[PDB]
């Protein structure tokens, strides 16, 4: 029935169409020790967060997921003033960025897991800090080839808020590798495979392991379009060539795109060198509606096709 | 002659007596994402920093280089008011906490360096964010075993930014390692060794290690008084055993003392096991004075070399 976004309680059904990963702020976590060289300018930042949301908007985007982890600058009160600003609705999450210092500690003291938990749940049944916001979804990280037992500790955390509240649980997966595990172990541990949705997979170019994954009633997201020569992720080409077959085989409705654009960079300005720069130069909001979306439909791909999967697949995640 | 505090420029002969190595704040990189549960309280934290402070200043304490990195909760204003509420003087520092995936990034882009010895001077020379507070030493730390290459750009950059100011340099080092090779590899990039403090060095207990480090002509800290309970680390005993030695081979020239407490924890609350607990007891700002001073002058440690460790080691350092 209802979605926390930073506006509060929203109707699943009035979400509409949907961009399930775009970043509004974002930071790598450490930009907070360049603050000197990287202050946040908040009307120049606010600006641009605006102008993106309008550029949604003018494709007929309604509701954006903002996936920002809790260490790269996650700002619910901003976002808030971004969705007042423009009538879009933004849903945030609670998480950390792809092990840090404090949960070295929290480990030691052997409350780390139960800490992690209790975060969960205080941000997504309470409030962030004193905003009165709650996040809508869970975000998780794994290494490249690997989970982790400190990865798996937010996994056990993740599965077990899950349970508790219904919340969403969106991951991130390395290079294209551990999407099978990731499902697996947050269905050995109780989680909903259709409050999941296993993130970054066009980062895989093998279909198989796309089915493997999509075998577990999971969700999957081709969320970096855009994304070109960097980090070793596959091309916009790759990832349509991949995204087809899997809609030729009657996928539709477990399959989610978005960007994962970063739209105000935290921390120091910096400016991409040539070869990347020009790679990388499709890499914004309209990129899916503009490029994408038509090269789709020239490869057959029909407008129920994709109302499915922006806004039929949101609003199944969500209900 | 000067030197900036954080209350602005100090004349260098008015420090006095100074512990060189405390933390009215602190948090492990990462307590930023625990914001919800840990919740930094301004009045409760400055009344618990003050406490701290007015018991050093009952030991004739008067000047504190409180040396928290920039993304440990490093709060230039906050320690401002802390001295303006006690008249101490307090020096804070710019560097980062003992890669982060922010530099991991500047490093691909090739400008890290560049963009760390920017950032030490305009913290030296500029001001804190936009505090107008300057940060009179710079911070360094390296790996177990190991200076990383990582962690030699930042030693490279502090090297630049020290020839260019005059600024003096705090090391970290890691488990009783590295003292001498820290020394060797900013020596080699043109620092003052007489504006060097290799710290932790209290964390070796063999004689040789130390005298090798003092022979740089470099000052040591034995700057975590207090601290046991780790097996393996070392003891107060032993750290004042391994003193003792140093000083009746009259090295009490290069050394200087302190517990590198943390007065106030950011981040989420927590409570030590109680076998830590009891080995961690005495780590606290008035340890040195009550309990370490007193059994140094039963071993015949004279007032003279006392002052010299407390007053005159870092007049000497400062100017
Ligand atoms: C320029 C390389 C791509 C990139 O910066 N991705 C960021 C966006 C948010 O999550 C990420 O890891
Ligand atoms: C509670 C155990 C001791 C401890 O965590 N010390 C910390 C505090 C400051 O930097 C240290 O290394
Ligand atoms: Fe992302
Ligand atoms: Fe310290
Ligand atoms: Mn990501
Ligand atoms: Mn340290």
């Amino acid at each position: 029935e209802m979605v926390e976004t930073v506006c509060g309680p929203v109707p699943v059904e009035q979400l509409g169409k949907t961009l399930i990963h775009e970043h509004f702020l974002f930071g790598y976590p450490g930009f907070q020790g360049d603050v000197t060289r990287g202050t946040f300018r908040e009307d120049e930042s606010l600006r641009v967060a605006v102008e993106a949301a309008e550029k949604m908007k003018r494709h007929g985007i309604q509701t954006v997921v903002d996936p920002t982890p809790n260490d790269c600058g996650r700002n619910p009160a901003f976002l808030r003033r971004v969705a007042e600003e423009t009538g879009l609705n933004i849903i945030c999450a609670t998480g950390y960025y792809y092990a840090p210092p404090y949960f070295q500690f929290r480990r030691l003291l052997g409350t780390a897991e139960d800490d992690i938990y209790d975060m969960f749940m205080a941000e997504l049944t309470e409030g962030i800090a004193d905003t009165g916001i709650k996040a809508g979804v869970i975000k998780l990280a794994s290494s490249k080839g690997r989970i982790t037992e400190y990865e798996k500790m937010f996994f056990r955390a993740a599965a077990r808020a899950q349970k508790e509240t219904g919340a969403v649980i969106i991951t991130h997966t390395q290079e294209g590798t551990m999407g099978p595990e990731q499902a697996a172990y947050l269905l050995e541990h109780g989680a909903d495979p259709k409050k999941i949705v296993i993130g970054h997979m066009c980062g895989n170019t093998d279909p198989d392991y796309h089915r493997k994954t999509l075998a577990y009633g999971v969700y999957i997201a081709f969320d970096r379009f855009g994304i070109q020569g960097m980090v070793g992720a596959p091309t916009d080409e790759e990832r349509v060539r991949t995204l087809l077959a899997l809609l030729r085989d009657g996928y539709e409705k477990q399959i989610m795109l978005s960007h994962n654009t970063v739209n105000v960079w935290l921390g120091r300005p910096f400016t991409l060198p040539e070869p990347f720069a020009e790679m990388m130069k499709n890499w914004h909001v309209e990129h899916l509606f503009v490029n994408i979306i038509p090269a789709l439909k020239n490869e057959g791909i029909r407008d129920e096709v994709l109302e499915q999967m922006f806004i039929g697949n949101p609003a199944a995640l969500f209900s």
